[PDB]
């Protein structure tokens, strides 16, 4: 029965501060090949970005927090996740004497495969390659990192992974049916963040996005601004509506600081204006409702992390998504947890379109 010390970005069993004092004793960054740091403030929030260097080459890495510590242990710990997601023949099986799990895109049968464990059953599970590694070249579909996580325990990792599973779930099912999501109103310090943000740009407005997960809240966060690389969207789930609403926000400044830098991200033919990208778009600028953020009950209250992992993944088993899979992903050397996270029913439409996952014939409404 592990305590819940801290539930700002996310939930954590350690405060930020003694966290990034034991990832610069342990040398994470060094260790994991960061070459290059940066410090921006995107108004209030601060920014970090790591210039990151491997056997696949040179990547930048972001992290951002409410906080300059919060930042530093996101992007340090951003670049842990990255490093342990690499392939590693170590922990690949070709023979694998067991369930098996094969996505629906896969026409062929995979030949290499990674050992996790049925989060519902506590029975072992395969999943292949391609759906663990990043980056993995080998297969039909481009591998990513989607319910990929670094934590401090390896349920802060799997808490951490599977709303990010959540979030691109609801996020691709706003895209694949074109929901036009109702508007979220907001509060105090985080209405004062959102006025803070906006000063940067024209316009951030909140969504409250449809979430297929009972107890779990997504927001989008949507800008307009005059120069078109600064219209960026920033997402965020938590059975805390106020964590969702601050980590969406959280990553619009991330997004703002990375188009400011010209970094190409993933992560955050012929150039577009601003009213035209709006249109491309009136499902998100043209809002279907409002809610109150009040309004919105909290469902689950978090205590401890074994107990809010144990609920969150009960709660997504029960959504009609398939089945929770974790897959081990700490390395030998750094003792940090890391985790990749499956729903094998959750939409990944936003990421590749043969990703549909688990898809109802009209969106629930
Ligand atoms: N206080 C903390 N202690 C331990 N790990 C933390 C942490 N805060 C963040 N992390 C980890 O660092 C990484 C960066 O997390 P962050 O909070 O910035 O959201 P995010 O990066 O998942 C959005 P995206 O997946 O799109 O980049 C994640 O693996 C996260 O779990
Ligand atoms: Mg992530």
């Amino acid at each position: 029965m592990t305590d819940i010390v801290y539930d700002v970005e996310g939930f954590r069993a350690f405060l930020p501060k003694e966290t990034l004092r034991w990832i610069r004793h342990r040398e994470l960054e060094r260790k994991v090949g960061v070459v290059e740091k940066f410090s921006d403030r995107v108004g209030p929030i601060p920014v970090e970005i790591r210039r990151r260097r491997s056997q696949y080459g040179e990547f930048y890495h972001a992290g951002k927090g409410t906080t300059r510590i919060q930042a530093r242990v996101s992007a340090a710990m951003e670049c842990v996740e990255r490093a342990a997601a690499e392939p590693r023949e170590e922990i690949i099986e070709r023979g694998p004497e067991g369930d098996k799990w094969t996505p629906a895109w896969y026409r062929t049968e995979p030949r290499e495969w990674v050992e996790g464990v049925d989060l519902t059953t506590r029975e072992p599970v395969y999943v292949p390659a391609n759906e663990v590694f990043h980056p993995w070249l080998g297969d039909a579909l481009p591998s990513h990192t989607n319910g990929l996580s670094a934590g401090r325990l390896r349920e802060e990792a799997v808490i951490q992974g599977l709303l990010e599973v959540v979030e691109r779930d609801s996020w691709s099912i706003v895209e694949y049916f074109r929901i036009h999501p109702p508007e979220l109103e907001v509060h105090g310090e985080l209405e004062e963040l959102r006025r803070s943000l906006e000063r940067e740009v024209g316009r951030v407005e909140l969504r409250l996005l449809p979430s297929r997960v009972e107890g779990v809240y997504v927001v989008g966060a949507v800008t307009e601004a005059e120069r078109v690389e600064e219209m960026v969207m920033g997402f965020g789930a938590s059975p805390d509506p106020e964590m969702a609403v601050l980590r969406a926000l959280l990553e619009v400044a991330q997004g703002l600081s990375m188009a400011r830098r010209g970094i190409e991200s993933p992560v955050r033919p012929g150039k577009l204006t601003p009213e035209r990208l709006k249109r491309l778009n009136r499902h998100w600028f043209e809002p279907e409702g409002t809610v109150e953020i009040d309004d919105l009950d909290r469902v689950i209250t978090t205590g401890s992390l074994e107990k809010l992992t144990e609920e969150l993944v009960e709660r997504v088993a029960e959504a009609g998504l398939g089945k929770v899979i974790e897959v081990d992903l700490t390395l030998e050397n750094l003792d940090v947890p890391v985790v990749r996270v499956r729903v094998t029913g959750a939409s990944e439409y936003v990421i590749d379109e043969a990703r549909v996952g688990n898809m109802p014939e009209k969106p629930p409404g």
